[PDB]
């Protein structure tokens, strides 16, 4: 069996720190229990000749250890020592070094407040002293990332809550989001405007050597260019990162598979499932058996694919935005190895119903029967599958909250109440559909969504101080485009409503630098409020939330910004709760499901659970609520349709 890439174990770490050991300070020490796996395999079977390590014949001392059945390194496929293995290389503007000297050059650069690219297990990181305001601002400037929070590597987990330390020290070694109050050493440009910081521990020998030396937190963020796939080869690292990194700590062991760090909350909630979890298979729910080989393509953002067969499913690592330049190479290499590992040949392909998706174009190149699944049906089903809801388990009422997905008859959904089972999705109601002014621009500039909401729902909107910058523009050109349906499609998007409220509070920049930045900012603001008595509501009118009443009460309820943010989350949760209660009770449904990327909002979860104590509630935990779990949903739905003998 192949197991996920694993953090250096205590025994290899001790061997590495023991003077006189042959592997003393060797940055590529591994044994049968730890080290790279999925990332160094060319083809099956798992055997040194079919791994990146075939290039390095073993010295006799190594080979004796590889061959002794009682030795920790028995059949350690990528075992090596300094005599026979890979070695470090340092590259920096006409300066070069190797081995221990390569390591010391990188350490001296980091200590001086410089930024170094470091080769890891599944790609390259950019690093610098996370206490150094100057270094962190220079990294943000060079990478054009003014806001998006940076992951930080700490030497140890001391001082973090027990739940965080437990997750941080598993073989998977994820990034764990922890309250920033636990880590005062971090300069304030690490996650500005947010309440959490992603911390990780050293999990490969090179990282242990660095942190043992530096004894301070290091920014350890992905080594890529925005809009491009991460580098996995030295040449592509050297090329992509030359404007950013002051020097490069690289080496000559190949990485064959892109594998980003996994990201979880301290609570155990999965955000990004990659290194340490891939390629572990998951058991399908009861009633799923003898399923034919199905390839599920997932969706266009935060992509994962899924292989479904028998009574199991296996998800790929995070592969990013499928629209990015040359991402198909990494996607394809990941598909090849995963199919090789599981001896899998698909008979069917399932993909999203949006005909404009890249993933849909890729499906048509495959020469297999294809089928389509609505985006929000798949979110809801991934959450049912994760909770082991049986094939014949019965209908639930689902709340699927995200930015935008294609719904029935070409509609753009993102804030819907649905009656759902593994075969059917019936739309019951939700947010009103509101123009996205400027189409793709509506996700980047929150004021567009505020304008769209004001035009539809807020009489005399120009008189409110919340709308001043909008009001002062020549917004009437945009208003005219909106009336005429020119690049202004209607969407009932929960994410765009967050954006509209964030625009009205002024709590993100006018143009955003990353997807979801305004919603994250609004939630961080709301979470500093412990709850407040307020008059803001979102009544139910038929089967939609009445935003006219909402805006009138919210815009006229003066209070500190945190309390206004809180009141929005509370009113939205109460209004959706009332919709779901009526829908579920009158159909005799006792179980509710919640899914979509907006459901990663902790305040909204907590408020929903508060108003829906009379129901059994299913939220995602071991898979991402967002598009990272979508392939799974597609897979259980295709399986359930086949199992029913559907045509
Ligand atoms: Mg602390
Ligand atoms: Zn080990
Ligand atoms: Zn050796
Ligand atoms: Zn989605």
């Amino acid at each position: 069996q192949i197991v996920p890439d694993a953090a250096t174990c205590p025994a290899c770490l001790a061997e590495m720190n023991t003077p006189g050991e042959r592997r003393y300070r060797y940055p590529f020490i591994n044994c049968t229990h730890c080290g790279p796996r999925f990332t160094i395999i060319r083809a099956m079977p798992y055997d040194r000749p079919f791994t990146v390590m075939a290039a390095f014949p073993l010295c006799p001392a190594c080979d004796k250890e590889y061959r002794d059945p009682l030795d920790r390194r028995f059949h350690a496929q990528p075992v090596a020592c300094p005599e026979c293995g890979p070695y470090l290389e340092w590259v920096s503007h006409g300066e070069h070094a190797e081995q221990e000297a390569a390591l010391q050059a990188a350490i001296a650069q980091l200590k001086m407040g410089n930024i170094v690219a470091i080769k890891g297990i599944g790609g390259f990181h950019l690093a610098c002293d996370a206490r150094n305001s100057n270094a962190v601002a220079t990294l943000r400037a060079r990478k054009h990332r003014p806001a998006k929070p940076l992951a930080v590597m700490l030497p140890v987990a001391d001082g973090l809550p027990d739940a965080a330390r437990q997750l941080l020290t598993t073989p998977a070694a994820p990034i764990v989001l922890v309250d920033k109050k636990y880590v005062p050493e971090l300069c304030d440009d690490i996650a500005p405007g947010l309440n959490e910081v992603g911390v990780m521990l050293p999990a490969n020998p090179l990282q242990h050597l660095l942190l043992q030396e530096l004894q301070c937190p290091l920014v350890m963020t992905s080594g890529n260019l925005s809009g491009k796939p991460p580098a996995i080869s030295n040449e592509q690292a050297l090329e992509d990162l030359q404007g950013i990194a002051d020097g490069f700590l690289i080496h000559n062991r190949d990485i064959v598979q892109r594998m980003d760090d996994s990201v979880v909350r301290e609570s155990g909630e999965m955000l990004r499932r990659s290194r340490g979890y891939v390629p572990d298979a998951l058991a399908l729910p009861p009633g799923f058996k003898n399923v034919p080989p199905v390839l599920c393509l997932g969706a266009d953002l935060k992509n994962t694919f899924c292989l479904v067969r028998g009574e199991q499913v296996v998800l790929s690592q995070h592969l990013g935005d499928l629209s990015d330049d040359g991402i198909q190479t990494q996607w394809r290499e990941a598909l090849r190895l995963m199919q090789n590992i599981y001896n899998f040949t698909p008979q069917y392909v399932v993909h999203d119903a949006h005909p404009g998706y890249v993933s849909c174009q890729w499906a048509s190149e495959m020469n297999l029967p294809t089928q389509t699944v609505l985006h929000h049906h798949a979110h809801a089903a991934a959450c049912l599958a994760e909770h082991q809801w049986p094939l014949d388990g019965g209908d639930v009422i689902a709340l699927t909250l995200d930015g935008i997905g294609m719904g029935e008859n070409g509609a753009l959904w993102g804030g819907e109440c649905l009656r759902v089972n593994y075969r059917e999705c019936e739309h019951l109601g939700g947010l009103p559909a509101v123009a996205l002014p400027g189409g793709d621009l509506a996700a980047k500039q929150p004021w567009r969504n505020l304008l769209a909401q004001c035009l539809r729902f807020v009489p005399e909107w120009q008189n409110y101080p919340e709308t001043a910058s909008v009001a002062a523009a020549n917004w009437s050109v945009l208003a005219r485009a909106i009336e005429r349906g020119i690049n202004a499609p209607l969407a009932s998007s929960c994410g765009r409503l967050f954006d509209a409220v964030a625009a009205a509070l002024g709590c993100a920049p006018a143009t955003l630098s990353y997807e979801g930045e305004a919603a994250c900012a609004l939630e961080a603001l709301a979470a500093s409020c412990d709850g407040v008595t307020h008059p803001v509501t979102m009544p139910r009118v038929d089967n939609q939330l009445d935003l006219a009443t909402f805006w009138q009460q919210w815009l006229n309820w003066q209070a500190p910004v945190n309390q206004r943010a809180w009141a929005f989350h509370d009113a939205l949760a109460q209004g959706f709760a009332a919709l779901m209660r009526e829908q579920a009770t009158m159909r005799g449904i006792t179980t509710l499901v919640f899914s979509g990327g907006v459901i990663h909002n902790r305040l909204l979860r907590a408020r929903l659970a508060h108003y829906l104590a009379d129901f059994t509630l299913l939220f995602p935990q071991s898979l991402p609520a967002g598009d990272g779990g979508l392939s799974l949903g597609q897979g259980v739905i295709a399986a359930a349709r086949w199992l029913a003998g559907e045509v």
